[PDB]
């Protein structure tokens, strides 16, 4: 009668793998001065190994799982090589004459210990990944046998007292038919993977590993929450039928699913990822993005040491369009020239880059840039739903000149026997107070708007997004920016178009009810913000938010508008 | 029976002064190479004199007339020392082997000749002042006797074929009872002075100087347009009575006057000067300013090599308040930090000064600055009508924090037995799209607004006022900026306050009908623009302008809005 917390429902049959380790012994014996130089070298020599061995694990994650898991190792490796650790680890040994395994443990444990003080389950899990890096470092200095979970040649079930984030990367998902551990619970990194991977697994067994030996045959019910050890065929049978039900359940659920970001009372909005690079599509899918709301094409340009030609752009766009499957990508034409220069362009310096020769102002002074790019986007639209959107729009003049441009580039494509989506929709960033002001006029001329509040805030308040000295004045949650937001949304709706938002406000927990109440159609953010905002959306009543929004829009003061938001959150969920 | 054009009506009795000169002879004899080095030295040696002699005339103008006439000489002297003249004068002598008096004449004549090609009477007169500088230079190289009009010990009438701007400066106004010349007409610089000086004078005599000898006694009717030469007492009498009528005319007119900038149909606005320094009050009075609409106090701060203390500021403000007589000055608190740094502050660099730590953002981070200044303004208000206005306002928060500040500084003054105008009105620059957006809210909190369109344009369009590369996008005459202007004016009026404008649009001939139609209460500009705009205002019908304004505000395009303005100007005056 053994029961755990069951993190993923399902059924499985296979052999049991047991991870046996040698308790990490730490010597608290003080070292002499002559041993100070030797201990540092041992740390560097031991650190020298993990450096190369950690790199080997990274390459396996990229080929095995992809770039989504490959970069996590770079962060762990980059954090390990942090110059702060080198000076802090060496200082304690040199200053306190402590051992490298005891001194190094304090440094990584010290930071992770600070993270645990946090009162958040999400921050605590990351502290688990950081703790794992130091835990293996001690083995690396001592030189402990590395079982390595990658050396699995046969399908088996994975059983362990607890797994550290480092093992999950170099873990064979195809050869592991499930995961069973006695860790704490869902707050365990590996436990979250079972949920997302959708594979049967337990994490609160409590003491199954002490009852299982390697090569043991076990059947996981993950339905009755029971484990059969060397059971006859009468149980191997029941289970097999339990597994049938499980499979039928999928088959039935497989029909319809649910509705996207929808308030309690039925109001739907889109919620999408802003991206920079195909590589960001992974995070977007991971975080439940319903499409891409802003594809900052600059970022692709800073992903290279030369200006990407029509063809390179096309390919890059095609990949994205395809890595997005059915989903729509809003490809913004290039926005170089505020805090985002590309050095390879060698553009001249400006007194105020953010009020300078930025984005569209360049592509219009150098048509080859605008042309290659729009050409490339159009052509890529033959391969997935793309939209075109323009940055730094300031006038109706600009929009007409660029549409006219599109139309020219469209014909050329037609003439060169090159498909493009003839349906392709065109919109504009509203991220200038100009644009916001003439929103009505612009709304006749485009299919949609996305409000860039980073910029809009910047120009409306004349506060440089980069300038920490006045950051306290950078308030996208001003009665001034909100009003301009409303005015834009309304413009959209008056023409029967829609406004999205890719500025950081979309992703800001504190604006979500207002953005919603004000009728924003689409939110686009860092992928990581998608769930927080989705959550807020799913738990609001839309009508209430309207009332909230309206109130907020009448406040002459941020504080006063923050108050409304807060009393709402108090009274309303 | 001699008749001229009569530039100023009046009567006068006195001796006649005759300016006799020796025709300037120019040698067209080519010089040899050995003479090239000698001719340059002669030019430098001759130029060396005029350098010191011109400086002497400047000092007489400052003490005699004031700073208004002292700076005109600096421009003439600064232009003469222009490095372009040194290279061009020397190049022709060295390259064409020409004489210094013949080569130098071509350089000054060449530029003045280009100015005459202009089709404007105002630009042509300035070409007369530049021509005068080169005319005297030829005498300075030759070394011609200088009668000097400053050597007058007895009251006399001034008679000459024509006077060059240079003579008008070193001219004794108190010892000259009038001016008579046979020049071309009002297009003559000296002719304008008779109008502004309000003294009897003729400029189209045609040939009076050839009929008058120095020391001749002449009576100027300037009423019957006749001159009596050595006439009996019967005419010296009639005239004396004519002069009586003239004096009574003044006495009667001396009652009331007229109305300020008023459209044909009775709509009045204020029209004022923006200033930097007491010294600008002169230009303001000169150009018919009805008060000062913006006293950029920064400029006073850049008039010094140290931060001006409370006391220095007070004095500076007091002077202005007093140099303005009955007139109101709108003293703006200090606006340092976009393109206007004061080097002595050694502030650190910013990535976007114009979106940085500017104006009020400083005075609020360093109260001593705000305090000294507001203290000084208040105290100066005990001495003339002053208003306080704040730059770079972005929120209602900012305004309340600063009013609260005023109130504290007010009490301190009360407690130190220091008068200040308890009536003192407080307003804000609306030059941020934030301010423009929350204009309604701000209007409850201040007594007035002045729209800074230089900045407002800048932030609304995100185009740096400094950046020539994108200057073509800097359009204060956008449907976006105009709308925001309207919205501000309306805010004012809704609270029963008023909006003025000190941005350059106020002074822009092309906005005047719109600004007017949109109900702007007050215009403030460079003094030099006051008459052009006054003229436009005085010749419009206000109702028509409203209609114009309204139309313009609906245009989605600048061009389209320029068209309205133009068809107006065509059809309406």
């Amino acid at each position: 009668m053994i029961s755990g917390i069951l993190a993923s429902p399902g059924i499985a049959f296979g052999k049991a793998l047991l991870l046996k380790e040698d308790e990490i012994v730490i010597d608290r014996k003080k070292i002499s001065a002559d041993q100070v130089d030797q201990e540092v070298e041992r740390f560097l020599s031991g650190r020298a190994k993990a450096s190369a061995q950690l790199e080997t694990i990274k390459t396996k994650a990229g080929e095995t799982f992809g770039e989504e898991k490959e970069a996590i190792f770079e962060g762990h490796i980059m954090l390990l090589e942090d110059e702060e650790l080198e000076q802090e680890i060496i200082a304690l040994i040199k200053d306190k004459h402590m051992t490298a395994d005891a001194a190094a443990h304090e440094v990584i444990e010290g930071q992770a210990s600070a993270l645990e003080e946090l009162d958040d389950e999400y921050l605590k899990e990351r502290a688990a990944d950081v703790r794992d890096i130091g835990k293996r470092l001690l083995r690396n200095i001592l030189g402990l046998k590395i079982i390595d979970l990658s050396a699995i040649q046969d399908e088996v079930i994975l059983v362990a007292a607890d797994l550290t984030p480092s093992e999950t990367a170099q873990l064979n998902l195809k050869k592991v038919l499930g995961f069973i551990t006695d860790a704490g619970g869902r707050t365990s990194q590996t436990s979250i993977m079972a949920r997302s991977l959708e594979l049967p697994a337990i994490v609160g067994t409590g003491s199954v590993t002490s009852q299982v030996k390697n090569d043991d045959y076990l059947i996981l019910d993950a339905v009755n929450n029971q484990v059969y050890v060397n059971p006859t065929n009468e149980v191997i049978d029941k289970m097999r039928a339990v597994q049938e039900q499980v499979a039928s359940e999928k088959a039935e659920l497989a029909k319809l699913k649910d509705l996207p970001a929808i308030t309690l009372d039925g109001h739907q909005v889109e919620v999408c990822a802003n991206i920079g690079t195909v590589r960001d599509v992974e995070g977007a899918e991971r975080n439940g993005a319903e499409g891409v709301g802003l594809y900052r094409t600059e970022f692709l340009f800073m992903d290279r040491d030369a200006l990407p030609t029509e063809e390179e752009q096309f390919a890059a766009y095609k990949a994205v369009a395809e890595a997005c499957g059915s989903q729509a990508v809003i490809v913004r034409t290039m926005d170089i020239g505020g805090d985002k220069e590309l050095p390879y362009m060698n553009f001249p310096k400006e007194e105020n880059p953010f009020l300078g020769w930025r984005a569209i102002r360049i592509a219009m002074d150098r048509r080859e840039i605008l042309r290659d790019q729009l050409r490339a986007i159009l052509r890529a639209s033959a391969f997935g739903k793309l939209r075109i959107m323009f940055p730094m729009i300031i006038s109706v003049e600009e929009v007409r000149a660029l549409r006219k441009e599109i139309e020219i580039y469209k014909q050329e494509l037609r003439d060169e026997g090159k498909a493009f989506d003839e349906s392709i929709e065109i919109g504009v960033m509203v991220e200038t107070p100009a644009a916001a002001t003439i929103a009505r006029h612009l709304a006749k001329e485009v299919d949609f708007f996305s409000i860039g509040t980073n910029d809009l805030t910047q120009y409306t308040l004349a506060v440089d997004r980069g300038n920490d000295m006045i950051s306290h004045l950078y308030q996208p949650m001003s009665p001034s920016v909100l009003n301009l937001i409303k005015q834009v949304i309304d413009a959209s709706h008056a023409e029967g178009k829609w406004t999205g938002m890719c500025g950081e406000l979309a992703g800001d927990e504190r604006a979500t009810l207002l953005l919603l109440g004000m009728g924003l159609d689409e939110f686009s953010m860092s992928a990581i913000s998608i769930p927080r905002i989705k959550k807020i959306i799913r738990n609001t009543n839309f009508e209430d938010a309207k009332v909230l929004a309206e109130q907020a829009l009448a406040q002459p003061t941020t504080d006063e508008l923050m108050t409304l938001v807060n009393k709402f959150i108090e009274e309303k969920t």
